């Protein structure tokens, strides 16, 4: 009948999810939360570690990630934190909520707007994804091409209405936004 | 005790697959061969079909596709084409076989090498597959630097040891050439 309890029903209720799911996602949490402190609180070492040990999306973006699953802004993740941010990732969640996700991803450094050397290591990142790594100077063309179409009011930085307008014609910097195995989970 | 009668030891003996995928594999070959005429034999026109219905690899290069499983130079796929065909793309087919049959799919026009302008239209599908769609002209650098890249014995056309060459540089260019669930197959 514990502190940090939460009822299932309650995430459950605000998120693609169900009760179950819900319930099973706990059984993870207790796992990644628990590996180095037993707090019920997933730090940021642990974080590491689940993300390198059962791969999800990617090492160097691991501190980005971890940062916008950490919601309320306190240097940890909860468990509603946690449900709440993987809730994000399922295949019939809001696009919205993706695109918004996505935008919070790529402002590494915290400040509200895409800058332009932020779209250039995002581009590398997506492009190393695919198996393609390409000339520094084929880079700069591309993420020059991609500034400019996206910086509709032209003023050196992509706010989250551009980005809402440059991510319409290209779907596929949400791509990620989205893991199907989330539909019905796999025990392990 | 019929015609075009194989015994499924036998593929199953010079293949990855096994007797039991082997004897599955035909009654996916008896679907395949039988849509329009039943002759115990894909034609072309049913290639089509089942790659444009139970999707696999590409459209454009379904006359590619259907061109290198057409092994026995006749015209159609029989069913032992068929099956050493599909063998290539198993995860434990040798590299080597990959690497061959990536190069007759290349081949445009079957002339023994590989053209500039179909290391084009290649990377171009390949691109596509990635989400990617380029400028004409970030496409012909890019080709360009594969191309001289590749043509090592500098003669205007890529053979199949500088392909070889230029693909163990290059191992994405034969990603597509294994498809994981030819492990163990799915009942359909
Ligand atoms: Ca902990
Ligand atoms: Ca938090
Ligand atoms: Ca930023
Ligand atoms: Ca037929
Ligand atoms: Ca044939
Ligand atoms: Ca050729
Ligand atoms: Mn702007
Ligand atoms: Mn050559």
């Amino acid at each position: 009948r514990p502190p940090g309890y939460e009822d299932p029903e309650l995430l459950a209720s605000v998120t693609p999810f169900t009760v179950e799911e819900v319930e099973a996602l706990y059984e993870l949490f207790k796992k990644l939360s628990s590996s180095i402190i037993d707090d019920g609180l997933i730090h940021k070492e642990e974080f590491q570690l689940a993300l390198f040990r059962n791969r999800n999306r990617r090492n160097l973006f691991a501190d980005r990630i971890f940062d916008v699953f950490d919601v309320k802004r306190n240097g940890v993740i909860e468990f509603g934190e946690f449900v709440r941010s993987l809730g994000v990732f399922h295949p019939s969640a809001p696009v919205h909520e993706k695109v918004k996700f996505a935008f919070k991803l790529y402002d590494l450094r915290q400040t509200g707007f895409i800058e332009r050397e932020e779209l250039k290591e995002m581009v590398v990142a997506l492009l190393h994804e695919s198996e393609l790594v390409l000339s520094e100077d084929m880079i700069e063309v591309m993420v020059d091409k991609a500034f400019v179409q996206a910086d509709r009011k032209n003023d050196g930085k992509i706010d989250i209405d551009e980005w809402k307008d440059f991510v319409s014609l290209n779907p596929s910097l949400i791509k990620n936004m989205t893991l199907p195995y989330l539909k019905d989970i796999n025990r392990t």
